[PDB]
């Protein structure tokens, strides 16, 4: 309005205020390369020392799966069961809910079922926690001295850091804590006729701590004048003085002390997990609100102890992402900077007035700040993509300002109107046009919130960003612009030539237009031909979900055959470290190799290797680039190999994996039995490999049967010999498996006690015979007495899906094939199989199929609402249609690019499409808005009004367009870190806009012409 044509500063102040607010935003908000994107998933952990997967499923898990019931938004419930007595159970809860609450919903249940359970486990640990696979980061620690061991490290740590640290979704500690370990000598127990049972018991007794009452505490006596507390034993505090743990005394008189018949050692709480950083032994932490603050408070909690470390105690940040992120963000900001400073001069071109250009110079930043303050009002996680949203906001931000600029400029110079009335005339013209364009453009991005999914939220954030940005841009366009002009604007040979040439060219081209408008059929047909090629492209699409880029690290798994060791594992893992360090040294900065932690649960035949790399400024070799490195290492690890080795990159999202892929999950409905499930499953592998035209990479994520060694016990003779079957089982377990006897103390820290057989006696079938047992009467006896032994094959893995023994199938559809038709193939093959066999999909292969294929609804709805705003501006049923025909034009321009260059589809792509769409609209909008009134209220010739409108306005349509174009260019120009997404974005919008803008100038007129002459 002109409320501000009373008052220059009132709006100056509004604006300074709003920018100040956006500035307030800078600090109080989050920072991340990505927002919260996954649904909230919960996990349960359970432990049973020394047994089978089948064992627990039949003892522990199956219970839980039975007695869970009544839990909100319970999407689904998967469960693993491994043969190290470990269970991880994952329940995903429907999107947009509260972990903090369902965690409890679930823990109450986990506690319904506990007493059903053992005392071993019930006492060991039964934990509830939350899902996070992608480790926020990692830390490693090595002994530079190279003199001590990993358990030393881990013990130090736990005594020092982990608890301070945990006060953060998860902390994981590879290794274990100092726990005392009683390595049992069986031979000498036989000598002295002892089953370990006596050992366990004597230990339970000689290591404890008990009440002592007090002296005269509660009711005293008359004249009593003293009170104190008594104290009994404590927990024995040394291996040495467990050596003193007395059992027995010989009849001769000699006693029986423990130390003489076993190794009393410090060792692992367990260790089926080992680490070596650059090959040198070390230990670690996997660490997981906020990203940067997290990192920095962590570095702080670290520094304190940094000087307090023992000698040869060095840290490492082997697996990290933060600096990557910051660098990406910083340069993506340099982007904005350069894009704006371009405009700074693009004005000077057609204005040449050091203050003809400053209103735009000024406004934009204020608007970006308004967007900051938007997300401030609503939080919404300042982060990368929501920042790209700022990038694309630019030209929208730009247009209306450029517009008013040239409007007033022409009104004054073309005619000689003082600033006030010149401007207010421009306004009497253009007031509502801008409202129109804004309401239009919003019709594109608004409809996306009602679109659901993790992508649902991606679109929510990016689009609401875009749209609020436009809102504020408009508002200011309608506030301060009107006065700035009459605030600094009074009523070359390096550019004079250019103005000359511009004037010549505009006349040449408008003349070509006057010539061609007479011809319509040919160019009319060309429009449709363009549409057809557009559809040809829309069908020739490659397709994806998101890209992945160098992040300073990557990974490689290692799988050995059934039957394995830490040793045959670690030898190979060492060959790997050797390769990476020796042949590709220049980029291989370090390595964090591991032994034990598999990717399909945990085990022995599994290993994982993290790879850390050099700086972005010293890794320019495209040949020795990230993915080519992996490529060539693969061949290196597919040649002289006797074990499977995937070697590859890190998908840069929290466990979403291949989106063109799928993960089928087969289930035994009705008591068919594990064996039949396996049979039909391998059978289906063999049967489905028949169609390598739709279905590719069909491997099971589960693992195969394995030699299980059974020891059958003949109850009869056991009873016959005065024996406790319990004594049998207990000797067995305490020797071979382990046992949580009790606790002891060290440095105010309690710690565990295990009593397990010495190593070299507990490793082989024949070793069994070395074991004896004390019958009732008292005489040591072998297992050979009553023990049968044999072999078979059973699985070490057992998975279940919501109640039921289930198996997994990792697969992918052909690239030019949706995952849906692959689901059709899978159902066709499997549903044809015997009764009792059901199935389901999951994860991606579930999520993306429950809601997919709605984006067309977005675009139809936007189309509609835009038609509406059009007729609103026009009160014309007929006119709107014309301008909508502008949609397709920019489209091809982007589409063709994806083939003109090696680029593909994603979110970014849909987004740039919608963007260029709204932009072409904006362009034609004000063109026609002019021409119409220029006809009606000037009574001009319809065609003549078109020509007048285009002539009076040709320079800015060029200006703003090309300006946004040049602002976007650098990305496509830009390479290096992050350049993946950067270029992916910069490409499509240029491609589309070039076409849209270079072409509308000839057909907007024709569209309107034919609309009017056929109506």
């Amino acid at each position: 309005p002109n409320f501000f044509i009373d008052r220059p500063i009132f709006a100056w102040v509004i604006a300074i205020i709003i920018m100040l607010a956006g500035g307030l935003a800078i600090l109080k908000l989050p920072v991340a390369q990505y927002p919260t994107i996954a649904p909230p998933a919960v996990t349960i952990s359970a432990t049973y020392p020394g047994a089978d997967a089948k064992t627990v499923q039949d003892t522990v898990t199956q219970v839980i799966e039975q007695n869970m019931n009544g839990i909100d938004n319970l999407m689904y419930m998967s469960s693993n069961s491994d043969s190290t007595g470990t269970v991880q159970i994952t329940l995903t809860f429907e999107s947009g809910t509260d972990a903090d609450i369902a965690q409890v919903q679930v823990q109450n249940k986990l506690q319904l079922a506990m007493p059903l359970l053992p005392q071993e486990v019930q006492q060991q640990g039964v934990s509830v926690e939350k899902s996070s696979s992608s480790f926020l980061m990692v830390v490693g620690v090595i002994n530079t001295d190279g003199t001590m061991t990993q358990e030393d490290i881990s013990d130090y740590v736990a005594a020092n850091m982990k608890d301070p640290i945990s006060r953060v979704g998860d902390v994981q500690l590879f290794g274990s804590q100092y726990a005392m370990r009683i390595w049992m000598n069986p031979t000498e127990l036989t000598k002295y006729q002892l089953t370990p049972v006596d050992v366990i018991n004597a230990i339970k007794a000689q290591n404890a701590q008990v009440a002592a009452g007090q002296l005269g505490g509660t009711p005293p006596v008359k004249g009593q004048q003293l009170n104190a507390s008594i104290i009994a034993q404590t927990r024995l505090t040394s291996t040495d003085e467990f050596g003193k743990i007395l059992l027995k005394v010989n009849q001769d008189g000699s006693q029986v002390r423990l130390r003489d018949v076993a190794k009393i050692e410090l060792g692992g709480e367990n260790y089926d997990v080992i680490a070596k950083f650059n090959g040198q032994p070390a230990s670690d932490l996997g660490i997981k609100a906020n990203a940067l603050d997290t990192a920095t408070a962590i570095r702080a909690e670290l520094k304190k102890m940094e000087p307090f470390f023992p000698p040869g105690m060095k840290i490492v940040y082997p697996y990290d992402t933060t600096p990557f992120v910051k660098i990406s963000i910083h340069e993506v900001v340099k982007t904005l900077v350069e894009a704006i400073i371009l405009v700074f001069l693009v004005m000077y071109l057609f204005l040449q007035n050091f203050r003809a250009t400053l209103i735009p110079t000024i406004a934009v930043p204020v608007v970006l700040l308004g967007t900051f303050a938007v997300l401030a009002a609503f939080g919404f996680s300042i982060n990368t993509l929501t920042m790209f949203g700022m990038v694309l906001a630019i030209g929208l931000l730009v247009d209306d300002a450029i517009v008013v600029v040239e409007n007033v400029e022409r009104v004054m110079t073309e005619e000689g109107l003082p600033p006030k009335e010149a401007t207010r005339k421009s306004m009497g013209q253009i007031q509502g046009a801008l409202v129109g364009i804004a309401m239009v453009l919003s019709a594109v991005f608004i409809p996306m919130a009602f679109f659901g999914g993790s992508t649902g939220a991606i679109y929510r954030q990016f689009s609401i960003t875009i749209v609020s940005a436009m809102a504020l841009s408009v508002l200011v366009a309608l506030i301060l612009t009107p006065a700035l002009c009459a605030t600094m604007l009074k009523p070359k040979g390096f550019f004079g030539w250019f103005n000359r040439l511009f004037d010549k060219s505009t006349h040449h081209y408008t003349d070509s237009v006057g010539n061609i408008l007479r011809s319509t059929g040919r160019y009319l047909l060309l429009y449709l031909i363009i549409v057809v090629g557009m559809a040809y492209l829309f069908v020739r699409l490659p397709s994806s979900f998101l890209p992945d880029e160098d992040q300073g690290v990557f990974l490689t798994m290692v799988q050995l055959p059934a039957g394995a060791t830490q040793e045959r594992t670690q030898k190979v893992l060492d060959e790997v470290t050797d390769y990476y360090l020796n042949k590709e040294k220049a980029n291989v900065e370090s390595v964090f190799a591991v032994n034990g932690f598999g990717f399909a649960g945990r085990g022995q035949n599994t290993g994982i290797a993290f790879v850390s790399l050099k700086d972005w400024a010293d890794r320019p070799g495209e040949k020795n680039k990230v993915e080519a490195i992996t490529q060539r290492a693969t061949a290196a690890f597919s040649q002289i190999k006797d074990a499977m080795v995937f070697a590859f990159n890190l998908p840069a999202i929290v466990e979403l994996g291949t989106a063109t892929g799928f993960d089928f999950e087969l289930i035994d409905q009705a008591g068919l039995g594990h064996e039949k499930l396996t049979q039909a499953r391998n059978q289906l592998f063999g049967e489905v490999a028949k169609y390598p035209d739709l279905l590719v990479g069909v491997r099971p994520n589960g693992l195969e049967d394995t030699p299980q060694f059974k020891i059958d016990i003949d109850q009869e003779k056991a009873q016959a010999l005065g024996v406790s079957i319990s004594d049998i089982n207990t000797t067995l377990g305490a020797a071979w498996g382990g046992s949580y006897v009790n606790d002891f103390i060290d440095r105010g820290r309690v710690k565990k006690v295990y009593v397990m057989s010495e190593a070299k006696y507990r490793m082989l079938p024949d070793d069994i015979n070395d074991w004896y047992v004390r019958g009732s009467d008292g005489q040591m006896v072998p297992f050979s007495a009553f023990s049968s032994s044999r072999w078979e094959y059973g699985s070490p893995r057992l998975e279940r899906y919501n109640g039921l023994p289930s198996m997994e199938i990792l697969g992918q559809a052909a690239p030019g094939k949706s995952t849906g038709e692959a689901m059709a193939m899978m159902e066709e093959l499997a549903s044809k199989l015997p009764s009792g066999i059901g199935y389901d999909w999951t994860g991606m292969s579930y999520q993306e199929r429950l809601s997919g294929n709605q984006a067309p609804a977005l675009y139809a709805i936007s189309l509609i609402v835009v038609f509406l705003c059009l007729a609103a501006l026009y009160e014309s049923w007929s006119i709107p249609f014309s301008v909508m025909l502008v949609v397709p034009l920019g489209v091809i321009g982007a589409l063709l690019a994806a083939t003109f260059r090696g680029l593909t589809n994603d979110v970014y792509f849909q987004v740039g499409l919608l963007t260029t769409i709204g932009l072409s609209a904006k362009n034609a909008i004000l063109i026609v808005e002019f021409a119409k009134d220029l006809m009606d209220k000037e009574g001009k010739g319809l065609v003549e009004a078109t020509l007048e409108a285009v002539r009076m306005r040709l320079r800015p349509i060029l200006m703003t367009s090309l300006a946004f174009m040049l602002g976007v260019m650098p990305l496509v120009i830009s390479s290096g870190a992050g350049s993946g997404a950067q270029n992916a974005v910069g490409t499509g919008v240029l491609g589309g806009m070039v076409t849209a803008t270079v072409l509308a100038i000839f057909f907007v007129p024709v569209f309107f012409v034919v609309v009017r002459r056929r109506f």
